[PDB]
């Protein structure tokens, strides 16, 4: 088989890159390990940046998002008996964020790729990458027991944290930066109306809680849990009693509860590799970096890596400027590290940590009181939360 | 002996409280352990907030400060080969800071107290405080071997970190918050012209450096040093070679060096006690709290504790409103904890720490790049650095 760009991974990064590229006339094949149905079972993200909303419109896949996505103009933080609204729109200079589930975005891209007839191979087993510093890279994989070869000019590793393409770079050429946090998030999806029209992040003595949503009749809630926990110990009953105990009383009284559609625990991690490319392999999304879910930045950083890679591959194919591709990692990493610092900051001030002496507990509380009480403080949260601007380039 | 307010400590907190009170007609005695000359040997602070400048004018002791103090409109931070100016005046809404040495402020207050004839007992040995929850507190002390008693209505503990008055409160009534940092500052005073017209804080791989001043012909420099260091291992020569190595090359080339007038190491500490009062004893200044020198807040928090105590003692004596004194600690601690959080933040992003994994090193660098590159980021530094407004009260 032969193509121009081989994309490893059919989650949101690989599908959005594939759609952008197809629309500009650049042929591409996506290889995915799993089935369509397994990819669509993953709940994950709910919050999209405007930058991400504009990229879906650029890829022509925004009809359902513009109908069904909810635009949010603000977010609440609750701490020490008080609730504080951050007017994102006012403080960021008119930007907002959009709530539309990752499942939905992925289904829309999948429906779009299928219609235009572009290649996607699902159940592609044992993907291997070869001759990365050559002129002619190739990918081998197995389909129904026979080993096939796909020849390409470039490879985009969009295969998430446990994918083959970061593992295919000589470990000595990579610098890893990682922090593992001593807690996870227990998340619960329920077909119930959300308890507020905006998000509520809560710092409570028992641990963090977050109230979020998917639509007017579907809700998504999170509580901080130790790493030792397993989801079979948390009945629906136990989760709603614990959520209610971590919220302000006038918010817990209004809570409509109900059976879970989905329940799961996600560990919190920060992870960055430098560089994000090797020869003709370019990493994008969770393959190159992980942020804790607290700043809602993972899928949105995937969007700007993909946006930066699409514009540089377009310069390389339409305009013959293949040299501009060496700049991919420097351009992406400026943005990645600022969103990593915001996600770390949010995580630090909203969660209950283990080694906590009396001084750090009080500095944590005073960080919330300063940033939420000052107009300049509020603006640093708001501009980071809506998403810092993408780099123009050339 | 009998007085209205007994003040333990003749450093800047006790002298400024004493002057304010004398000027409003409220009699007061200051007791100091040391001699005038020992108190005047301490170099310490160089940066005063406007709030502090206005309080010295209110106490009538500002003639030399208005002549000789330098008003600064901005400050520089240097990190990773670049220098960034924070325009304090622009970003704080017109506030500036004033550079006038602590030695000078203290001499001016001392000269003022002497002239007006108010009581000061120096070499007051073994000060003890008695009957703190009574109607009639008293202080005993020794002068030339004989033990004398001073009767008073109130006692102000302005005796710094190692003073008797925090030790005189039942330990069970106090909550202590403390962080000890794994480094100190080696400071050097030299009769040389400053290397810049504004302050330069420098984060360097070898450790922190700070370029500061006392006048057009006197300079004060600091380098971060391990706690194991002793000042006799640091010759003038060794200090200037190390200062130069931590600065941008175009700043080290312009440096005029010279012999030290004073050299000393100061350990970095954060410390807060809650409450700041017990019965008829009120703590003020370093007796109640310590901040690391990095945000220039210690003497300025002493000024606002004293300002808050003077206005409440005035309501108690002129207006009979002695009940308003129970509010002293709650009013002071709102301000103390925000300046403690700023001083901790400055310390964290400007110094080289020991346990430093690759992720934290990069978050430290990204904090500097975000706060210094964003207008909202720059405004949070600038409003904290000029001093957050004092509480109005009643
Ligand atoms: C609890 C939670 C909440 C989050 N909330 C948000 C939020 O609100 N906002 C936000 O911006 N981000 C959020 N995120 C992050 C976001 O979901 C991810 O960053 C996003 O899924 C990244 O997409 P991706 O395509 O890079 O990776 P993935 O979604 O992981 O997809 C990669 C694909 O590659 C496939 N693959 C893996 N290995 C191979 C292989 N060897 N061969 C072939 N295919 C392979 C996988 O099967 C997978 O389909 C959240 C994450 C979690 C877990
Ligand atoms: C290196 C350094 C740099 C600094 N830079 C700045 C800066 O630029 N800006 C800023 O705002 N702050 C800065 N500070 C902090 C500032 O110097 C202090 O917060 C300030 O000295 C507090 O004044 P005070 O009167 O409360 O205490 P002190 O100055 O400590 O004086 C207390 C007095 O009480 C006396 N005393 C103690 N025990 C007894 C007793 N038992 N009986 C009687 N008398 C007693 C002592 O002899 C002393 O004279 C700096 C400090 C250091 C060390």
């Amino acid at each position: 088989m032969k193509t121009q760009v081989a994309i490893i991974g059919a989650g949101p990064s690989g599908l959005l890159l594939g759609q952008l590229l197809h629309k500009a006339g650049i042929d591409n094949v996506i290889l995915e390990r799993q089935t369509p149905d397994y990819v669509l079972g993953r709940i994950r993200a709910g919050v999209l940046e405007q930058g991400m909303v504009d990229l879906l419109r650029e890829a022509g896949v925004d009809r359902r998002m513009a109908r069904d996505g909810l635009v949010h103009e603000g977010v609440e933080i609750a701490f020490a008996g008080q609730r504080r609204r951050i007017d994102l729109k006012r403080l960021s200079g008119g930007k907002t964020v959009t709530v539309y589930g990752q499942t939905e975005v992925t289904r829309d891209l999948m429906e779009a790729r299928e219609a235009c007839g572009a290649t996607t191979v699902y159940q592609a087993a044992e993907v291997r990458l070869h001759d990365l510093q050559g002129e002619r890279p190739y990918v081998t994989f197995e389909r129904d027991g026979e080993r096939l070869r796909l020849d390409c000019d470039y490879i985009a590793g969009c295969d998430g944290f446990h994918g083959i393409s970061r593992q295919s770079i000589p470990a000595e050429r990579l610098k890893v930066f990682e922090r593992v946090y001593p807690f996870g998030w227990l998340g619960l999806l329920a077909d119930t109306p959300p308890v507020s029209h905006e998000l509520i992040y809560a710092n409570h003595p028992r641990g963090f809680a977050l109230c979020s949503q998917r639509s007017a009749t579907r809700s998504r809630y999170y509580v901080q849990v130790p790493l030792s926990e397993k989801v079979e110990d948390w009945s629906d009953e136990r989760f709603w009693t614990e959520l209610k105990a971590r919220l302000p009383s006038e918010v817990a009284e209004k809570l409509v509860t109900g059976p879970s559609l989905e329940k799961s625990i996600a560990p919190l991690r920060s992870f960055v590799v430098e560089p994000m490319q090797h020869g003709r392999l370019f990493l994008a999304g969770d393959a190159a970096h992980i942020v804790p879910p607290t700043g809602a930045k993972g899928l949105n950083l995937a969007a700007s890596d993909v946006s930066t890679l699409y514009r540089l591959l377009l310069k390389a194919y339409r305009e013959g400027r293949g040299e501009l591709l060496e700049r991919y990692s420097a351009i992406c990493l400026r943005r990645i590290w600022k969103a990593e610092r915001f996600s770390w900051w949010m995580t630090s001030v909203l969660h209950r940590f283990p080694d906590t002496d009396a001084f750090s507990q009080r500095i944590q509380q005073t960080e919330l009181e300063y940033y939420l009480g000052s107009e300049a403080g509020l603006a640093t949260i708001a501009e980071n939360f809506v998403g810092l601007p993408y780099e123009e380039i050339e």
